[PDB]
RNA sequence: GGGGGCCACUAGGGACAGGAUGUUUUAGAGCUAGAAAUAGCAAGUUAAAAUAAGGCUAGUCCGUUAUCAACUUGAAAAAGUG
DNA sequence: CAATACCCATCCTGTCCCTGATGGTCCC
DNA sequence: ATGGGTATTG
């Protein structure tokens, strides 16, 4: 009795068969639990585990740190009132509890109604007096006299409570950066710099229009336009395009070579880079530019003169409000004297989008700008307020989505001012100024973290003592370096050879001695009378490392073999070996510090080494300056001021791979030398790393084996979660695992010959419009400007390579018509039938493909002549990637071995996470060992690719149909199996290629036709096969042409197929988000303890995480009689714990009585209920159910669909044709078998009416279209919650199963993972 | 086949610190002519508070991921059962 | 009860670690 | 997006 097992895993599903060694699926009698007449049922071996896919820890994270940072708000807040309280209970002792209940109805208001001064009066004064906060806040800001302590407290918390964002370091407001003396001061600097050319900049109003609401390019087009004889693309102009936030290119100013693409927003590298070659000469010259930058952008947050004010921001809201007062006088007189009779639709109706529901509804501002739109361009007298919508500047409120520019430095100045006005009338403000400044502008530092005792799992904080942490004693007691080291070394990782050792940093300057030492001794070289190619010797490897590593950036193989070979060597021709054009490997934080230090003999001197190591390890381990200039402090004395600060500023990211103490730590017992020593020289063996860690001369490996450690294990889940993979297919991974195990349990514990595995291949139009919205810019095409899009637009694929491509063809060099995208052509840039691969990534738009040239190939060489420019363009644009452009240019270099190799890749897996399944199953199965203590692998794990089974069905005809029914997920598996364990028993040398475990025409071949010992006749570029194919070796049989393919027929064709929907308990929200208005229902939640939703709203739609049955009695009417129930109760996610706690106490708080302890019944959702006619249901909810029931469609109807709807030799085409013409009845057939299982299960009379008249509505349409809507008709059927669907043009509209109460007199099935096993309740024998 | 260092380019996972809205109740005296319904007009831009109910471990911490048929013995963790 | 239509929180900045996919190079 | 909650109409 052997058997093999078939697998196929997908992010929602797990299909698993069991094969004998005919091929065929076993079944057997299962025994059957519970109170039913049943006591056994025939299973077969077949089915699919289904279910919801796993989710990523995003959305909890982001819900997490939201929950955080509204605590935090919250105790900012806490502290300013903790400072004001004494002083404020002197002039009003309930101020601060009015604001506390202000959210409470008056008659749960225990104060008075009016918050600030708590009478009508003064509060009616005060709003008429500043109808804003602003207002009020620039009152404070300048006037002198003494204020309300109320009044100051309310604007010191409204800054305090919104503070801005931090992006900018350091302080603001640099004599406030007015815009006219920035820009003068870099014509100024202009001018000194190009004497001969000068900028007349008189009568240039550059305050207004680099100011103005414009786009970047247009008031760059402005301020150039203002400039006779200049252009923008000049000096000059790139200059201003780089204070205005463009990407300006300076190498066509200084006739550079090197790309001088210069963004404010790698700068500060572009700039230096950049300095070097038109000297420190130029510097001053771009920094009065940057400045302008600054001042600009400020323009945009404040729209004021800041020598009227102190608060150009509040300023700037009061002008917002000012002219929305105006505007809206002269928008409402312009209605009544024109349009009298919209008025009241404008003004009035919060339904529709006008002034009303922008005010009171929920319409936004670009709702009402659209709402608003026609109706002043149809009226006289809106021409400025249609300047202002177009704008974006028309009765615009003051809270609004752009705030967001607004810096937290301008909060904090006008903070600032109004706490040096208002200290020297009151003491507890100048003795608490910098303790309110500190509550505005303290962060917890990013490598901080949460500031936990010791219940977080996510905090990891050091204390440098034991008291509470508040804004003011931050510094003192929290460890900031212990804190920040922490924050990385959990985690990086450790040496894998020497695994307590931690890893050095990646721009370590022993790293990156290690790589180019490393990667310099195997380069070999020859010359006309040697003998042999030789090795670089030691003296030959310190000389390269002086000469050239130490003196470039980047090594050229040209500067190999000119700058030493020539130079030093005396030879001109030089042939050199195991590095091509320059080397992978390079010094550069060796050059940055030469940089930096100037002192190329502190950084040659091997005494310095460790110093060195320590300065980059602080500034890579680091990121904040301070901490930095903390730790270099103790090498103060070796380093000017000047080298000190540019050292600071310097910071590294990222780590090696290798320790310290491996690369230059553990010597050789004999040789005393490191490794790093036997890169440097190693006589002439220059044996690289992998060769001295694998040497048994030297002791560098059996240390290595001594060092290793192996720690605790993880169990399976602990392991599969640790893995590299989306959630969704680790969830899977587990599933399979535990279907594996329960197999093995039916099969009597004897473990499967072969086990064959296949693992399915696997918002974002936001990252779409942002990679064209960068590649344009970066471009700097209007193509853009002229043709705008919607992300949503992106998700078309032409369209998409239209815009990645700039509006060209990619084979020509011209122009693209966007209305003519259907006229185009989408080709693989290397051909399809070589490299699989449908991604943007090897797909381009073009006029036509013949243009490509020959379509066997990649593209033709004169193609990439053409053509390469304009690809290195779009890849410096990153428009297309490093490797499309270089299987685009792969013609100026597609080989026979690179063929052979892309058509393996298609057969042999080599995804990394397959592996690791293939090892956790092999690793479980095969566990003894031989004589040799070599594992026994009595189990062998095969892994297929889709492909493989795909090809087999479309081959053979055993089509799949995937909307159907779920039967698909098991058939692949079967058909893996079979098709695995056929593989391995014809061809047994592929066991390497497909087990785990431990000419090119010729592999082509052979890989090309590996399959054919399956088919009868083969026709390849006409041979016949024997009936039988057999084993060479062995001369066992391995497949039976006359009667195998009638078993795997009859497998397909099985009805019964143990297809198994996972029950899972609800997790995650409580309810629906929205917080709804007050209503009087009692599905509202109260959104607080106290908050009686009838009178504060509150929630709805809370989600059920899992249901119970409950039998009980309930009181009955105004007599309260006991009256007997039996029904469903959906415990939701937050009544969860509760219940779980004490669930007799919590039913009884319900309204049940007498309760049945033991007839409580958990029910998950998707739990599954059998009632007349083998009609099924799933738990949906507490209240609602999804169909239970699989169309078991025969395999002539899925082969039939498959062929009819279009889903090789003209000849086999014209025979499906034919058949489709032949068995054309089959389409009523199809209608019947659907309309027998509707009436049987579904269930839905008008719905399946409806669909009756729609086909015979259609039957004139062509066969085809059809049989393509016949394929949505099975939504109706299909297994799970219902759906709406569409018969042609008729939409069918989901009847759903709105009662549960029909389950309670049910047969509830309990399945196990594979479904084999059921536990069946007859719940009609319950009550009474 | 499997594994490693490097280079180049990309796709995804995880954690932390922050920003701007939104929503909800209250506050921002609506007025007049009618008894009222209702008519006419005025006004509107702002704030406070909450933002998972809440928990104990009381931290400027934690509360939406992963994991879950049934049953026996189990406080549970967990084994066992056809 | 049954059917029907409607609703559903959104957007953004910064700092950092990790694997895996493809191509290439040098090795065990 | 899907698919369960909710109010409306009946
Ligand atoms: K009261
Ligand atoms: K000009
Ligand atoms: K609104
Ligand atoms: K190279
Ligand atoms: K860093
Ligand atoms: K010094
Ligand atoms: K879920
Ligand atoms: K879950
Ligand atoms: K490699
Ligand atoms: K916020
Ligand atoms: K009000
Ligand atoms: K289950
Ligand atoms: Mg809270
Ligand atoms: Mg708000």
């Amino acid at each position: 009795k052997k058997y093999s097992i078939g697998l196929a895993i997908g992010t929602n599903s797990v299909g698993w068969a069991v094969i004998t060694d005919e091929y065929k699926v076993p079944s057997k009698k299962f025994k059957v639990l519970g109170n039913t007449d049943r006591h056994s049922i025939k299973k077969n071996l077949i089915g699919a585990l289904l279910f919801d896919s796993g989710e990523t820890a995003e959305a909890t994270r982001l819900k997490r740190t939201a929950r955080r940072r509204y605590t935090r708000r919250k105790n900012r807040i806490c502290y300013l009132q903790e400072i004001f309280s004494n002083e404020m209970a002197k002039v009003d002792d309930s101020f601060f509890h009015r604001l506390e209940e202000s959210f409470l109805v008056e008659e749960d208001k225990k104060h008075e109604r009016h918050p600030i001064f708590g009478n009508i009066v003064d509060e009616v004064a005060y709003h008429e007096k500043y109808p804003t906060i602003y207002h009020l806040r620039k009152k404070l800001v300048d006037s002198t006299d003494k204020a309300d302590l109320r009044l100051i407290y309310l604007a010191l918390a409204h800054m305090i409570k919104f503070r801005g964002h931090f992006l900018i370091e350091g302080d603001l407001n640099p004599d406030n950066s007015d815009v006219d003396k920035l820009f003068i001061q870099l014509v100024q600097t202009y001018n000194q710099l190009f004497e001969e050319n000068p900028i007349n900049a008189s009568g240039v109003d550059a305050k207004a229009i680099l100011s103005a609401r414009l786009s970047k390019s247009r008031r760059l087009e402005n301020l150039i336009a203002q400039l006779p004889g200049e252009k923008k693309n000049g000096l000059f102009g790139n200059l201003i395009a780089l204070s205005l936030g463009l990407t300006p290119n300076f190498k066509s100013n200084f006739d550079l070579a090197e790309d001088a693409k210069l963004q404010l927003s790698t700068y500060d590298d572009d700039l230096d880079n950049l300095l070097a070659q038109i000297g420190d000469q130029y510097a001053d010259l771009f920094l009065a530019a940057k400045n302008l930058s600054d001042a600009i952008l400020l323009s945009d947050i404040l729209r004021v003169n800041t020598e009227i004010t102190k608060a150009p921001l509040s300023a700037s809201m009061i002008k917002r409000y000012d002219e929305h007062h105006q505007d809206l006088t002269l928008l409402k007189a312009l209605v009544r004297q024109q349009l009298p009779e919209k008025y009241k639709e404008i003004f009035f109706d919060q339904s529709k989008n006008g002034y009303a529901g922008y005010i009171d509804g929920g319409a936004s501002q670009e709702e009402f700008y659209k709402f608003i739109k026609p109706i002043l361009e149809k009226m006289d007298g809106t021409e400025e307020l249609l300047v202002k919508l177009n704008r974006e500047d028309l009765l615009r409120k003051q809270r609004t989505f752009d705030n967001g520019s607004i810096p937290h430095q301008i909060h904090l100045g006008e903070l600032h001012a109004i706490l040096r006005r208002q200290e020297d009338f009151y003491p507890f403000l100048k003795d608490n100024r910098e303790k309110i400044e500190k509550i505005l502008t303290f962060r917890i530092p990013y490598y901080v973290g949460p500031l936990a005792r010791g219940n977080s799992r996510f905090a990891w904080m050091t204390r440098k003592s034991e008291e509470t942490i508040t804004p003011w004693n931050f510094e003192e007691v929290v460890d900031k370096g212990a804190s920040a080291q922490s924050f990385i070394e959990r985690m990086t990782n450790f040496d894998k050879n020497l695994p307590n050792e931690k890893v050095l940093p990646k721009h370590s300057l022993l790293y990156e001695y290690f790589t180019v030492y490393n990667e310099l001794t195997k380069v070999k070289y020859v010359t006309e009378g040697m003998r042999k190619p030789a090795f670089l010797s030691g003296e030959q490897k310190k000389a390269i490392v002086d000469l050239l590593f130490k003196t470039n950036r980047k090594v050229t193989v040209k500067q190999l073999k000119e700058d030493y070979f020539k130079k030093i060597e005396c030879f001109d021709s030089v042939e050199i070996s195991g590095v091509e054009d320059r080397f992978n490997a390079s010094l550069g934080t060796y050059h940055d510090l030469l940089k930096i230090i100037k002192d190329k003999d502190f950084l040659d001197n091997e005494e310095n080494e460790d110093i060195l190591e320590d300065i980059v390890l602080t500034l890579t381990l680091f990121e904040d300056r301070e901490m930095i200039e903390e730790r270099l402090k103790t090498y103060a004395h070796l380093f000017d001021d000047k080298v000190m600060k540019q050292l600071k500023r310097r910071r590294y990211t990222g780590w090696g791979r290798l320790s310290r103490k491996l690369i230059n730590g553990i010597r050789d017992k004999q040789s005393g030398k490191t490794i790093l020593d036997f890169l440097k020289s190693d006589g002439f063996a220059n044996r690289n790393f992998m060769q001295l860690i694998h040497d048994d001369s030297l002791t560098f490996k059996e240390d290595i084996q001594k060092a290793q450690v192996s720690g605790q294990g993880d169990s399976l889940h602990e392991h599969i979660a640790n893995l590299a993979g989306s959630p969704a297919i680790k969830k899977g991974i587990l599933q399979t695992v535990k279907v594996v195990d329960e197999l093995v349990k039916v099969m009597g514990r004897h473990k499967p010959e072969n086990i064959v595995i296949e693992m399915a291949r696997e918002k974002n139009s936001r990252e779409r419009m942002k990679r064209i919205e960068e590649g344009i810019k970066e471009l700097g095409s209007q193509i853009l400007k002229e043709h705008p899009v919607e992300n949503t637009q992106l998700q078309n694929e032409k369209l998409y390579l239209y815009y990645l491509q700039n509006g060209r063809d990619m084979y020509v060099d011209q122009e693209l018509d966007i209305n003519r995208l259907s006229d185009y052509d989408v080709d693989a840039i290397v051909p399809q039938s070589f490299l699989k691969d449908d991604s943007i990534d090897n797909k381009v738009l073009t006029r036509s493909d013949k243009n490509r040239g020959k379509s066997d190939n990649v593209p033709s060489e004169e193609v990439v002549k053409k053509m390469k420019n304009y690809w290195r363009q779009l890849l410096n644009a990153k428009l297309i990637t490093q490797r499309k452009f270089d299987n685009l240019t792969k013609a100026e270099r597609l080989s026979e071995l690179d063929k052979a190799g892309f058509i393996k890749r298609q057969l042999v897996e080599t995804r990394q996470i397959t592996k690791h399944v293939a090892q956790i199953l092999d690793s479980r199965m095969n566990t003894k060992y031989d004589e040799n203590d070599k594992l026994i692998r009595e189990v062998k794990v095969i892994t297929l690719k889709s492909k493989l089974v795909s090809d087999f069905r479309k081959d053979f005809q055993f089509y799949k149909v995937r909307e159907i029914n779920n039967y698909h997920h098991a058939h692949d598996a079967y058909l893996n199996a079979v098709v695995g364990t056929a593989l391995i028993k014809k061809y047994p040398k592929l066991e390497s290629e497909f087990v785990y475990g431990d000419k090119a025409t010729a592999k082509y071949f052979f890989y090309s036709n590996i399959m054919n010992f399956f088919k009868t006749e083969i026709t390849l570029a006409i041979r016949k096969r024997p009936l039988i194919e057999t084993n060479g070796e062995t001369g066992e049989i391995v497949w039976d042409k006359g009667r195998d393919f009638a078993t795997v027929r009859k497998v397909l064709s099985m009805p019964q197929v143990n297809i198994v929907k996972k029950t899972e308990v609800q997790t995650g929200g409580f309810s629906k988000e929205s917080i709804l208005p007050k209503r009087n229902s009692d599905k509202l939640i109260a959104r607080k303890k106290d908050w009686d939703p009838k009178k504060y709203g509150g929630f709805d739609s809370p989600t059920v995480a899992y249901s119970v049955l409950v039998v009980a009695k309930v009181e009955k009417g105004k007599s309260k009689k006991l009256k007997s129930v039996k029904e469903l109760l959906g415990i939701t996610i937050m009544e969860r714990s509760s219940f779980e706690k004490n669930p007799i106490d919590f039913l009884e708080a319900k309204g049940y009585k007498e309760v049945k302890k033991d007839l409580i019944i958990k029910l998950p959702k998707y739990s599954l209920f059998e009632l007349e006619n083998g009609r099924k249901r799933m738990l949906a909810s507490a209240g609602e159910l999804q169909k239970g029931n699989e169309l078991a469609l025969p395999s002539k109807y899925v082969n039939f669909l498959y062929l009819a709807s279009h889903y090789g030799s003209p000849e086999d085409n014209e025979q499906k044709q034919l058949f489709v013409e032949q068995h054309k009845h089959y389409l009523d057939e199809i209608i019947e078998q659907i309309s027998e299982f509707s009436k049987r299960v579904i269930l839905a009379d008008a719905n399946l009416d409806k669909v009756l008249s729609a086909y015979n509505k259609h039957r004139d349409k062509p066969i085809r279209e059809q049989a393509e809507n016949i394929i949505h008709l099975f939504t109706l059927t299909n297994l799970g919650a219902p759906a709406a669907f569409k018969y042609f043009d008729t939409t069918i509209d989901r009847k759903r199963y709105t009662s549960t109460k029909e389950v309670l007199d049910a047969t509830l099935i309990h399945q196990s993972i594979t479904g084999l096993y059921e536990t069946r309740i007859d719940l009609s024998q319950l009550g009474g």
